[PDB]
């Protein structure tokens, strides 16, 4: 019995001006934009209560997509940083009838290769967790720590090192307090787990697939061109 | 004035039997095998004294390549592990007239995107180094350390964490002693830097390009299909 969950897709930071170097979320991935394929990983799930995309109010690419005329996709105003945009998504969820104890999933707009297995695996393993968790994969490259002189001080034991992926799964109320307080404190928030970690909580690690990659360079598109359907 | 250097390409571990899931070094990369493109990064360098490929004596793919009939490529017998094959490559270099103080470069057979810039940058920055070093790139993914309960114990400060790449550049005599003694000691050697680290030396880090990737899955080929010429 998988739990019910809301979904927040932070996708702001896009300028008002179309550019030849398009935002990675609007690149073409086998006939569709990256963010459209990212939304498909969630929109069809029976336990989905509602999905909210965080966007700049002057985003020139979004009104061209068919998901902009979709009742299954809600929109929230972007913030100054990613954490602020996630915060506005949490406020938008509260307007749609979300409760403080509802599960919320935050997922990168440029991670379109999220499989149904990883999603349900994350949902079934955290459904009874006291704080939540996130998808992650073990580090497979040799890690080396540097001293101040640029020389190797040690080879890090990567058997305990995991790469942080998305989605990340936390309770709406707790994440709301953690994100808002950490922004007031001046914390260098990266993901939602870092805000929960600063607040004292230890998120659970849920192993996911390694090909759930984030599109950071247009060369990373080439890895996923054969991944659909 | 770049220093003179020998090159060892460990490429053993290949079985005697051709298989449909070919060894990654023999996959096609825009009309040529991965290992052929890897050798091209070195064979044309004016400071190259000699290149040695470590191969199993029953390798069914190598005799089909034109580099098997090339005077510019020498061959050494593979060992039981990668470190042993590297060791036999060092012995093969000594037969070709190498000296104990000569620079040796060890590079992965499945890293064909090594640019001339990274190679010379590694050579010019380590030419006067007391031990040597290796190419590396800074970690750009969020790193999380796991406790014994599978929960995040800390987010690792990745400002001091580097991913270890190749080539790696060490003196022939020192690497020979470090590799041989560490194998006798029972050390879990990964790369040459780990053997030098166990021997007490601190290798220098030389920043290289991030697209000098190792081909571990046939999906990684897709990243490099547009990288040549
Ligand atoms: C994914 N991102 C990046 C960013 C920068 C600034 C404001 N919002 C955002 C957001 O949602
Ligand atoms: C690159 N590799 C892997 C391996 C396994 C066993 C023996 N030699 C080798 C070698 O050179």
């Amino acid at each position: 019995d998988l739990p019910a969950f809301w979904t927040v897709i932070p996708a702001a930071g896009v300028g008002s001006r179309m550019r030849a170097d398009r935002p990675k979320q609007y690149l073409d991935l086998a006939g569709r934009t990256v963010i459209e394929r990212t939304l498909d990983c969630f929109l069809e799930h029976p336990m989905l209560r509602g999905l909210v995309v965080c966007l700049a109010e002057d985003d020139p690419y979004w009104p061209g997509l068919d998901c902009a005329a979709s009742r299954h996709v809600q929109r929230a105003a972007g913030g100054a940083e990613r954490a602020g945009s996630v915060l506005n998504g949490l406020l938008r969820l509260l307007e749609l009838g979300a409760q403080a104890d509802d599960w919320v999933l935050v997922h990168d707009a440029a991670r379109p290769n999220l499989t149904r297995g990883d999603l349900d695996r994350l949902l079934e393993e955290l459904a009874e967790d006291p704080v939540g968790g996130l998808l992650a994969v073990p580090a497979r490259d040799t890690l080396k720590r540097s001293d101040r002189d640029g020389r190797v001080s040690e080879t890090i034991d990567r058997s305990v090192v995991w790469l942080a992926y998305t989605p990340q799964m936390f309770r709406l109320g707790a994440l709301h307090r953690a994100l808002a307080d950490a922004l007031v404190a001046g914390v260098a928030i990266t993901d939602e787990a870092s805000a929960m970690e600063w607040a004292g909580y230890a998120p659970k690690l849920v192993e996911g697939r390694a090909d759930n990659l984030k599109i950071t360079t247009p060369e990373d598109l080439l890895r996923l061109q054969r991944s659909f359907p």
